[PDB]
């Protein structure tokens, strides 16, 4: 057994099967700040830190010269929710009209806090997102939506004069991405000048973001480290429900801050 | 070429093994908080912290519970040093005469930092030694020195209640090292009762020393963690001298608190 | 499953490998009674009873006469303790510097009741231990410590009247061990002079006795049946801490009482 008490959860395989299957499926379709970065395979649970490659010099006495490396530590990130036990046995009995609500709101929890620890940082877990960690001061947004293109324009742009090249991804909240796909101008929807514009790139649905904003898809530019992976495990269990929990250890790090462009 | 700009040096292939000889040969007598320890092999450049395998719950908001691992960085430590260009070019011309002063003093100021590191503790590295990391109160010492296996005793028996066992190792100051080999009881030198107190363990000179402690030899309970290695590179020169420097990237920790103890 | 509840408790597998291990190597350490007598393979958790070998007569009535064997019944002894399931998490997450108090807590307290069973008996489970089941008076312990060897040569020579014959070994409690070892007459260790009066035998260090007692090494004079063996077992868990308990099945037996006696 790891740390993940699974075989002492009051769950059968079908509906453990369910269970992860569910999460999982919401996990991809939900979190969108995972497109955007490189995510390299998952280190293991002994990782703890990144080095940061720069060295503090504190101080220095006689001839000893005394200097300590950089690092940022990695951070975890527990969700628990509890599910029924009558749906885990229907599970069996033949029931595929289960619907797992309270997965579902823990793999939206996750999303939620992962999306906003690399978009903005959270400067709880010593993180600087994207749009913080940006040099170049925000493009404005015309109104109506039938000028996004000029902000989108501007953006790319200004990352061309940055040197930064490569196509370019625009990350849009829920709700512009609703006004700008039922955009249309003279009949001529204006999606398509947006993907002319972004050099081959596309337009990305992100319902846990707060704000708009353009990367490069060059590669090398920010990077999510992940030590564990987003997995379930369990808590407790009593006659009624079943406590689980969705776990993963990560750390968000943005190598080039010119590579994102915030258009707020 | 490495950040050791070691071809760029106005010296030498021989002069060149001559110096990086000797100051091995004088870090190899010199060092004994080497030999009480366990040292892996070198890890590299790249790495930078050691992480300690706990977390530190800051905070944690409704659903989700955030925690952060716990790491210790590397310190490095440099000793910059000058050598005689006139000696450099004698080296060729054949002499063997040439007593490297300079070399001897920086591994030896080297050897120092490293060993109160590892005994003591250094407190600006964040490391803490085997002497201030010692849940054991310190064993008193009788005077005269006829009856230091009464100390010793007394330390091989806290540890062996301690559950700690092993092959002990006793280090000593110099002078007290030299004080304790001069002693002979009703001519019996002491040191032989030692040593069989010790169960096979030895006695040893450490001129860096700064207190008396025995430890165990059993294995596992402290580790020095090399980054980079004792390694010589160069700084500077003039018309008259060479500018080099001896570099070590290193920590130090203690898993096991109870398997050392001091004799002060 | 056995009756060790191994899989229903919330430890992982390099959990489970540290728990028994420093149990173990706790035992081994701190147990000497185990060393003095002969101990065989354990039989069995079905095996409850040792046969003397003898019969009491009770009655007799007509032609029919009635004779029932003697037997002595085993017993068995439990400890539990608890244990930290933030230390048991930290197993995998890579911490080696976990001190598993508890554990050898409760391996002391086996290992004391064990010691104090075979060499003194337990008088509650029925055994009687070496130094009441002798049938040579005490031999008497001189006082400074420089004529233990007195007392030893007495011990080894009312031994060798009584035919026993064999290694001799001196087990003594722990502080006497300590005095004896730090005595030396005139500067030539008496530990020497112990071992040579010994026919080769060896001063144990008993942390768990508290009488001193010459016991021969011939063999089959004494035997500890053990059942079952020192195993880890579970009991219950919370949200905070894991009950375990170390379970052994054993009894103790004394053949010859010759070959034992008391230095008090």
């Amino acid at each position: 057994m790891n740390n993940l008490h699974r075989e002492l959860a009051p769950i059968s395989e079908a509906a453990w099967k369910q269970i992860d299957d569910e999460a999982r499926d919401t996990f991809s379709l939900r979190a969108a700040g995972r497109r955007v970065v490189d995510v390299p395979e998952p280190a293991g649970p002994t990782l703890g830190s990144v080095s940061l490659g720069h060295l503090e010099t504190g101080s220095q006495t006689d001839g000893v010269q005394t200097s300590v490396y950089r690092v940022q530590p990695l951070v975890q990130v527990r969700v628990p929710f509890t599910v029924s036990r009558a749906d885990i046995d229907d599970v069996e009995r033949g029931a595929v009209d289960l619907t797992w609500d309270p997965v579902d709101d823990a793999v939206a929890k996750l999303v939620d806090t992962e999306d906003t620890a690399i978009l903005h940082g959270w400067e709880e877990a010593g993180i600087t997102g994207l749009s913080e960690a940006s040099v170049h001061q925000p493009v404005q947004m015309p109104a109506e939506l039938e000028q996004i293109d000029d902000a989108v324009s501007g953006a790319c742009n200004v990352l061309r004069l940055a040197d930064v090249e490569g196509p370019y991804d625009l990350v849009l909240p829920q709700q512009l991405y609703t006004q700008v796909s039922e955009t249309t101008d003279h009949g001529v929807p204006v999606v398509d000048h947006l993907t002319q514009l972004l050099s081959g790139g596309e337009v990305l649905w992100a319902p846990a973001a707060r704000c708009a904003l353009v990367v490069s898809r060059r590669g090398g530019d920010s990077c999510l480290f992940l030590g564990r992976d987003v997995s379930i495990g369990y808590l407790s269990h009593d006659a009624q429900t079943v406590t689980l929990y969705l776990e993963e250890s990560f750390t968000f790090r943005v190598h080039q801050p010119d590579a994102a462009v915030a258009l707020v």
